[PDB]
């Protein structure tokens, strides 16, 4: 199923993806196409940050859904 990722700087990232996915596979798959680290990403739906371990039908995340990536750095 398609996704959409909403970055702060208006770029927005499609990723083909799996209801059985975990979170954990999802920041990789975006590290993979946007060479972000997944240590840096924290990522919100439904006003949720989303844990590594679970997947995204523990969220009820339905196709073409948005999660929004928000960057958190280390240092300054």
């Amino acid at each position: 199923m398609q996704i959409f990722v909403k970055t702060l700087t208006g770029k927005t990232i499609t990723l083909e993806v799996e209801p059985s996915d975990t979170i954990e596979n999802v920041k990789a798959k975006i590290q993979d196409k946007e060479g972000i680290p997944p240590d840096q990403q924290r990522l919100i739906f439904a006003g949720k940050q989303l844990e590594d371990g679970r997947t995204l039908s523990d969220y009820n995340i339905q196709k073409e859904s948005t999660l929004h990536l928000v960057l958190r750095l280390r240092g300054g």
